[PDB]
């Protein structure tokens, strides 16, 4: 970090190298066979629930590997393949997307990748003091994926998209008045999920995450999609390392060995 590692998606140490835990047996990305995915009726025991609010204390960053929505842990979600009671609280959203609008996603189902994946990350208060505290511990980490593809406007992230502009670069910033992670997720009557355990798909790849990936996508304009396209890996003026073209896009990690483990389905 401190000592001149830089980790991207383009040429680069392989994160192995620097990153232990990204050697680990059970890491994410995966791609995600339907028809391997096993029906685990204990997952309606109490049904997934994403009490989530309107947050208005919002950052958004490009800190050259991905754009973050920084939030205030206010929503929360519980229920499906959570511990009984436990609540966790809904820290940010990352995005991950392509150049070309048939790649994009980090995890694939049934081998096919989407335009962009975005990812809800939640921390558990129940276990934890902090979401720091949470990474790479059982139970601490919990992450929402919703495919995106290209289509009719999204306008709850307008209020992200609009301000792309504004942090083309590496290290930098914009506050915004209102975001509603609300609409990031399905409709109530379209939320049918699977469920595995991961970890987590950028440095320091640490294990323990456990994955939502919802079977039914968002969608967002391609006028949207090119925005995100324009951002950069690096701050203004800086040369480009040989191999690299400077451009933040394609920012999915390679799918990983699915090991022994076993894919949930909330659905039959
Ligand atoms: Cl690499
Ligand atoms: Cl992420
Ligand atoms: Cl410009």
């Amino acid at each position: 970090e401190e000592e001149g590692v830089e980790w991207g998606y383009e040429e680069g140490v392989e994160w192995g190298l620097v990153f232990p835990d990204a050697n680990g047996e059970y890491q994410s990305p995966i791609n995600l066979n339907s028809r391997e995915a096993r029906y685990d009726p204990s997952l309606l025991d109490v049904r997934l629930s994403p009490n989530y609010v309107v947050c208005r204390d919002c950052e958004v960053t490009n800190d050259g590997h991905t754009i973050q929505v920084i939030l205030k842990s206010k929503s929360v979600l519980s229920g499906g393949p959570l511990p009984q009671g436990h609540e966790f609280e809904l820290y940010e959203v990352r995005f991950h997307w392509g150049r070309e609008n048939q790649r994009g996603s980090e995890h694939t189902v049934n081998f096919k990748a989407f335009p962009m994946e975005l990812h809800l990350i939640h921390w558990n208060s129940t276990l934890f003091g902090s979401i720091d505290e949470a990474v790479g511990k059982p139970h601490g980490i919990a992450i929402i994926a919703l495919f995106v593809q290209i289509g009719k406007e999204h306008v709850g992230l307008k209020a992200v998209t609009e301000i792309l502009q504004d942090i083309q670069y590496k290290g930098k910033s914009k506050t915004i008045p209102c975001f509603n992670p609300n609409t990031l997720l399905p409709d109530p009557l379209l939320r049918d999920y699977w469920v595995y355990e991961g970890s987590l798909t950028i440095p320091p790849c640490s294990e323990g995450v456990t994955w939502i990936l919802f079977r039914y996508p968002l969608t967002i304009s391609q006028l949207q999609i090119e925005e995100f396209r324009r951002l950069r890996t690096h701050v203004k003026g800086a040369e480009l390392v040989e191999g690299c073209d400077g451009i933040l896009g394609d920012n999915f990690r390679p799918t990983q060995p699915l090991s022994d483990r076993v894919i949930r389905a909330a659905f039959q």
